[PDB]
């Protein structure tokens, strides 16, 4: 976790979200395929409410994107001041801020509602109130007295809990702690890599817990939530870069019951 200290997010954007893996044009890619299980997720009007946190949002965006019209007080967290810092830069649209754009068209594309992508960062901005520091393996990850209006209608979190955990029950400690922010009937959009035991973000060499689909889904339920989706997305071979060594992504959506 000291390793996080070295995290360079232009580094992780850029191994990440540039292209290949962000060139978002091949709608077989590992990118469309998150933004559409999102959006499918959202536009079953299932998962509604006033208030959502995003768990681990380090510097990135596009998970909240389809999200950000169903929820109002969105609040965004991560455990490092430089991506609380990097979200800071492209929400208030600051000088040098990463560029999302073709995140936003995308998510506009595939949720076919002919909204316009300035359209839908305007309304994302918008809807985040805050961005507060977190720590996944505390059992109140946020702390004590956090502005963050609890308990929270839904979580979102990628590419996190596998990504902060040393090994299976640490990852299954991490989500109980943050189940707790979760009112009861409230809903969990989960997103993380499958298999993936390292990556890179500049000088920084993260290690990684290599879970499964089967692991993540015996996770959830341990947790208390009921298994509303599970789906995987199996990396091709030209989005394999030698930025890390993840085979899949994984996407699952939980009810806490
Ligand atoms: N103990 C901890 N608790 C919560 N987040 C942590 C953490 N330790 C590191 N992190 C953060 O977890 C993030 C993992 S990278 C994930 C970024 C983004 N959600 C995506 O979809 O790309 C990093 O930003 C990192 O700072
Ligand atoms: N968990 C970090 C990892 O390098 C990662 C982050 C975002 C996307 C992807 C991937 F493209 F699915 F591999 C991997």
């Amino acid at each position: 976790a000291s390793a996080y200290q070295r995290f360079e997010p232009r580094a992780y954007l850029r191994n990440n979200y540039a292209p290949p893996r962000g060139d978002l044009c091949n709608p077989n890619g590992v990118g469309p395929w998150k933004l559409r299980c999102l959006a499918q997720t959202f536009a079953t009007g299932e998962v509604s409410g006033r208030t959502l946190i995003d768990i681990g949002s380090g510097p990135t965006v596009y998970q909240l994107l389809s999200a950000c019209s169903h929820f109002e007080d969105i609040t965004m967290t991560d455990f490092l001041e430089v991506n609380r810092q990097e979200l800071g830069r492209w929400l208030q649209e600051e000088p040098g801020a990463f560029n999302w754009s073709m995140y936003s068209q995308h998510a506009c594309l595939i949720e076919g509602k002919g909204e316009c992508w300035q359209d839908k960062e305007r309304q994302l901005r918008a809807r985040v109130k805050r961005v507060l520091p977190i720590d996944v393996h505390q059992p109140q990850p946020l702390g004590a007295g956090s502005p963050a209006p609890l308990p929270a209608d839904a979580l979102v979190s990628a590419f996190c809990l596998e990504a902060v955990s040393p090994d299976l029950a640490s990852f299954q400690r991490a989500l109980d702690h943050i189940t707790t922010l979760l009112r009861p009937g409230g809903h969990l959009l989960l997103i993380g890599a499958l298999e993936e035991s390292w990556y890179l973000a500049g000088e920084a060499r993260l290690t990684v817990v290599p879970v499964s689909e089967e692991e993540v889904r015996e996770a959830l339920v341990r947790s208390g939530y009921k298994v509303r989706d599970l789906r995987t997305y199996i990396m091709p071979a030209h989005l394999q870069t030698g930025v890390d060594d993840v085979k899949g992504v994984f996407f699952a959506w939980a009810q806490k019951v």
